[PDB]
């Protein structure tokens, strides 16, 4: 149980973090994200995107039953944080600091479609970044340096947290914008 943060040097929290806790040095939010809204930390589903795993139009969710208003998806619907291409920092806050095999970092295709549910055919299915975990607990809180490509405008990065000693991950989509 975990979630994308930025309480120290994270880059941009998770979309299901706001809707618990404010953007830092913003005070945004995101709504209406349903029961998951009192447990971030819980977006939980099976293994194994992109092959299997969550399917088309529940990646947000994980297929979750509490937090399928994560999977609402268009061009305004959720609050978008500033990034940059180049090195960036991204932060997991831990409840539970699960055993963990790896942490994987996809992002959307350069003209993939905000106001189309996300899929497999949003996404570049190559990641971007992929973080050992050794298959020990991490510390209840983790940076890890990531180099990010280059993008325009709106895009989404999904962030994979696999648990090591399960057959279950933790699904974190953040909205980031690359231009103001
Ligand atoms: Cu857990
Ligand atoms: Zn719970
Ligand atoms: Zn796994
Ligand atoms: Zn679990
Ligand atoms: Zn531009
Ligand atoms: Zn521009």
């Amino acid at each position: 149980h975990g979630y994308v943060s930025a309480v120290e040097n994270g880059v941009a929290e998770g979309r299901v973090t706001l809707c618990k806790f404010a953007a830092n040095g913003t005070g945004e939010k995101n709504t209406h994200c349903g029961a998951i809204q009192y447990e971030p930390q819980s977006v939980e589903g099976p293994d194994g995107f992109p092959v299997t795993g969550p399917r088309d139009g529940k990646i947000a969710s994980a297929e979750s039953a509490l937090a399928a208003a994560l999977d609402e998806q268009t061009a305004d619907r959720w609050v978008k944080r500033p990034i940059q291409a180049g090195p960036q920092t991204f932060e997991w806050t831990f409840t539970a600091n699960h055993v963990t095999k790896d942490w994987k970092y996809y992002i959307t295709k350069p003209n993939w479609n905000p106001n189309q549910p996300l899929s497999r055919d949003a996404f570049d299915l190559n990641p971007f970044c992929v973080v050992e975990g050794n298959m020990v607990q991490p510390p209840k809180r983790v940076s890890h340096e990531c180099i990010v490509p280059e993008r325009e405008g709106y895009q989404v990065i999904l962030a994979v947290w696999d648990v090591g000693d399960t057959a279950a991950s933790f699904y974190n989509v953040i909205d980031v914008k690359f231009d103001g």
